[PDB]
């Protein structure tokens, strides 16, 4: 491996080249530029801050697998509601009735997911198929337009009233934990 070249856990690669992340970039005291311009954990973006809080943003979420963990939490997709307008996938409100999610940023992955049913499994054994329909948005929040909400999680799935009762689940503890999968 040389530049844009992956190394070993530790820096058996090409030349007098050590490893930086996975890559093998150059060695500083050496004083060769030899890789220079090339260039190559779901982590934070930043932070927003509202109230007093710093909140974590994200433009990434875990991995989604045939089994993926998550945070579900409850959310009103309804004219009368919370959210700041119509759902991202179909510009459309929604009833609470319906098995519908939204899910984090990452996860919505610029809508690649939208329309699909997902899988979703509580703790107590019960399932429930859901539509995705919305995006949790993790990037941005905590401003006039979000109405002061912090941003989303980044391993979000936010669900209405009727998968949170189809689940067997009581809204009021706000959020659990689940897995999912498409459907």
């Amino acid at each position: 491996s040389s530049c844009n070249g992956p190394c070993r856990d530790l820096n058996d690669c090409d030349g007098q080249l050590i490893c930086i992340k996975g890559k093998c970039n150059d060695d500083p005291q050496v004083g060769t530029h030899i890789c220079r311009g090339t260039t190559p954990g779901c982590k934070p973006s930043g932070t927003l801050t509202c109230r007093g809080k710093s909140h974590p943003t994200y433009d990434c979420s875990p991995p989604v697998t045939s089994s993926t963990p998550a945070k579900l939490t409850n959310n009103d997709f309804s004219e009368g509601g919370d959210d700041g307008g119509p759902s991202e996938c179909d510009e459309s409100y929604h009833n609470n009735n319906e098995r519908i999610v939204a899910l984090s940023t990452g996860w919505y992955n610029g809508g690649s997911r939208c329309g699909k049913m997902i899988r979703i499994t509580a703790s107590n054994g019960k399932s429930v198929s859901a539509k995705v329909v919305d995006e949790c948005d993790s990037r941005h929040g905590c401003d006039k337009e979000h109405a002061g909400q912090p941003p989303c999680r980044n391993n979000i799935v936010d669900g209405s009233n009727a998968v949170w009762s189809a689940l067997g689940l009581d809204k009021n503890v706000g959020v659990v934990d689940i897995t999912w999968s498409m459907a």
